[PDB]
Parts: structure tokens; sequence; C-alpha cells
């Protein structure tokens, strides 16, 4: 499987971080504050792909840790899940790791392949959890940039 390390902003310029060890938070960072900013690594795995709709896995560079959703009380929810070090990542990725990731006018939105229409948001407010939630549309944030690293 082929991957890329980057790290996402979100169309506030919001950073992501590392809240506990299961939880991402958002915030505006700047300065070398930045390198407090999670770098993810991105795979290309299986699944359905269009020129606009490319499946995905988020992981932590170098941490098995990847995002994944569970069903939590009969939502949809964004955790983080920890993998056996030693299989990951794979081309064909369980379904609960897989993102689509959306090419939208120089903008990138993160899909649940297992939730259709539920989104990796952030919240308006500073320093709030990163979560999936299911309506686009003025309020939490689901669009992203990415910068590649090294």
């Amino acid at each position: 499987v082929r991957s890329l390390n980057a790290t996402l902003r979100d169309s506030q310029q919001k950073s992501l971080v590392m809240s506990g060890p299961y939880e991402l938070k958002a915030l505006h960072l700047q300065g070398q504050d930045m390198e407090q900013q999670v770098v993810f690594s991105m795979s290309f795995v299986q699944g359905e792909e269009s020129n606009d709709k490319i499946p995905v896995a988020l992981g932590l560079k170098e941490k098995n840790l990847y995002l994944s959703c569970v069903l939590k009380d009969d939502k949809p929810t964004l955790q983080l899940e920890s993998v056996d070090p030693k299989n990951y990542p794979k081309k064909k990725m369980e379904k609960r790791f897989v993102f689509n990731k959306i090419e939208i006018n120089n903008k990138l939105e993160f899909e649940s392949a297992q939730f259709p229409n539920w989104y990796i948001s952030t919240s308006q407010a500073e320093n709030m959890p990163v979560f999936l939630g299911g309506t686009k549309g003025g309020q939490d944030i689901t669009d992203f940039t990415m910068q590649f690293v090294s």
C-alpha cells in the first residue's frame, strides 16, 4: 500500500492536535507552536473510486493509531483505534477505517465510506474534539486543506 504524510487544516485555518490518547482537537495554532500538530499517514486503500472520490485510510504517522468510526449509542462516531502494528496498513482496510477523500474546489471533504454523508467535521469554537457530523451547511466545518510534509 502507498502512503503520503500530510497535515490537515480546516477551512478556518484551525490545526489538529492530540487531545488524549484517543481524541483529536482543532485549534488556531501559529508559530513554533505548530510543532504540536498531528501528521497523518494517508494511505490509498481499496474501495470505490472516481476522479472525485478516492478512498483513503488516515493513521497517525509512526503510531499504530487510525481514525475509524463506531456506532456509539446509535450514532456514527469518529474515534482513534489501536491496531496490530505488524498488520497495518493494508490495501484492503476494514470499512470502518475508510474515508472518501472528495475534492471540491481546492478543498477536501472526508466522508465515511461506512456512513454515507457523514463527514469528518470540526467546530467553529477553539479546542473542541474533531467529530463525525451528518450535516454540511453553515455550522460545523467539513472542509480542509492538506499540506504535504516529507
